[PDB]
């Protein structure tokens, strides 16, 4: 899966449909993987560099693959 | 969903009915989303700015949408 | 539910019956709510002020309601 | 249940059989309680004093009771 | 089980198939044990020394045994 965005988590959002949204770089992306919620918030708090891989590389795009650096 | 309150988490409360209450700004709001419990406490501890979106914007109102920044 | 004790967590204990014990003030109280385990340990570690509400306000008393400050 | 060991967590180990091993003092002990895994690692990271209670007080002994100070 | 790699976590990756990949030393290894996800990210954030034991000691190899120091 190709890299979509790389950078620090600007903000996260818990959605009504139990999905989780992350804003990295110029894109806002969501994931339906519950396990990623605490991981992503931890990355945001500690200022980790995140790389999100997805074919749906556009605002509102879904993803499941994330690299934590 | 419209913004209800924005600010830092004053306090949180675990309720008997397994719901979670948060005090942000001048409102005390609850959520039945179990996944939000650890996320909200983490935000409280680290002093993150939280934005709660809900149509039930009043004390005792329920919510599911939260922005972490 | 009335306030039982308020103060910092002196110590926590995982019990054989999968319950969680907390020592706040002069009371040792337990909870059968699994979700409260990580939350309480986090409060202990970060030195948060905790308020436990319960009608069984005595050593060995059970609780489910907790306020995190 | 009698005290077995008291001290700081030297190291932890996730085992193939989904159990969790902790080295405290001169003993290496394991627990089959999944909820204890994150709690124990947190205690290790923050340098908390841990007290493990078990009748199987010997290397390779199992436990379920832990006191966090 | 023999030691494969020892060192600090270079990076972690959540995969599409719900597995978790870790890069330690010169190897990139994965695990299908969900409980290890938060533990490994915590070790990465706090800079812990990790030792991964596996017979599949090669890039793309699977593991379940990890020592946290
Ligand atoms: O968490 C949401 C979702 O993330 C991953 O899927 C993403 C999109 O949700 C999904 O629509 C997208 O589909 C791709 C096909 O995989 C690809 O073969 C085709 O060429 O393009 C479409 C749309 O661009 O895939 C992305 C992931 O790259 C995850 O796979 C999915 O299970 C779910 O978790
Ligand atoms: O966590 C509890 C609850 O949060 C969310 O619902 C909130 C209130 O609990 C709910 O009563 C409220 O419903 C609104 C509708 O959104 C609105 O369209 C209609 O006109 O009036 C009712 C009554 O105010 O909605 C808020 C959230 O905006 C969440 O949606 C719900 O599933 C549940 O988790
Ligand atoms: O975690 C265990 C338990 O916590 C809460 O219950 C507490 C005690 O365990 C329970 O014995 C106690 O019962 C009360 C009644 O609620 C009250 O109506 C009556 O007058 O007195 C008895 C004896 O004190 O209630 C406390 C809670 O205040 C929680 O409610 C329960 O579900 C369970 O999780
Ligand atoms: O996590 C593993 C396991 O921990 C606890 O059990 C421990 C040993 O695994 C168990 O063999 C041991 O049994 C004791 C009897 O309880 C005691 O009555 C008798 O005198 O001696 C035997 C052997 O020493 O007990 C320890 C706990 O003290 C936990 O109880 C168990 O459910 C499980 O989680
Ligand atoms: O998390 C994935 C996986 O990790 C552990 O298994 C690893 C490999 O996935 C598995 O193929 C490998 O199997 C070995 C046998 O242990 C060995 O006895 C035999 O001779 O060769 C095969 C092929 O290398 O073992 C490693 C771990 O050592 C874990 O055991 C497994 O349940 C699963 O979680």
């Amino acid at each position: 899966t190709p890299d979509c965005v790389t950078g620090k988590v600007e903000y996260t959002k818990y959605n009504d449909e139990d999905t989780f949204t992350v804003k990295v770089g110029d894109k806002e992306l969501f994931t339906n993987r519950a396990n990623l919620q605490s991981l992503l918030l931890s990355a945001q708090i500690t200022g980790m560099t995140v790389t999100i891989k997805t074919n749906a590389c556009h605002n509102g795009g879904g993803f499941s693959e994330v690299i934590f650096r």
